[PDB]
């Protein structure tokens, strides 16, 4: 776990940070089913990630590629049939906290 | 979030810590459905919590009462139809990380 709001934060924790504050819902919001979320403005999520990390040329293409990497790590999966929807895996997140 | 293994740890984080290590499965284990777990030896979980917190007279009666408190906080719910089964709520856990 890194310090909330920090530049060293990992992507999984950054998305949980944005989700924890309902005022972010115009760009990213919980869906209601445990751990499932949707990027209501995926370009805005990518912009905010770019700004946190000060990474030039960050965009949704790059953000989605990073999210795909979490599947193998058991930290997240995509949700099919929905737009820009993903689901956190509690089993990998618990490990990521230690 | 507190330091893993610390005496100051909260109950929700202590249970995630035990769950993160599959070798604990004789007393507490993931069920497979996202966030659901079962206390395969609830008295052993209570003993380990008692030992972490150095709380005399800790027992399953007291542990279960603490778990009930998390329902109102949106951190956990009981699972009906199953023995000693509970489910973490990602929505309250995300907040608990900030």
């Amino acid at each position: 776990i890194q310090r909330p709001g920090s530049g060293q934060i990992q992507l999984w924790q950054f998305l949980l940070e944005l989700l924890s504050d309902s005022s972010n819902s115009s760009c990213i919001t919980w869906e209601g089913t445990n751990g499932e979320f949707k990027m209501t403005d995926p370009d805005e999520v990518a912009r905010r990630w770019g700004e946190r990390k000060s990474k030039p040329n960050m965009n949704y293409d790059k953000l989605s590629r990073a999210l795909r990497y979490y599947y193998d790590k058991n930290i997240m999966t995509k949700v099919h049939g929905k737009r820009y929807a993903y689901k956190f895996d509690f089993h990998g997140i618990a490990q990521a906290l230690q």
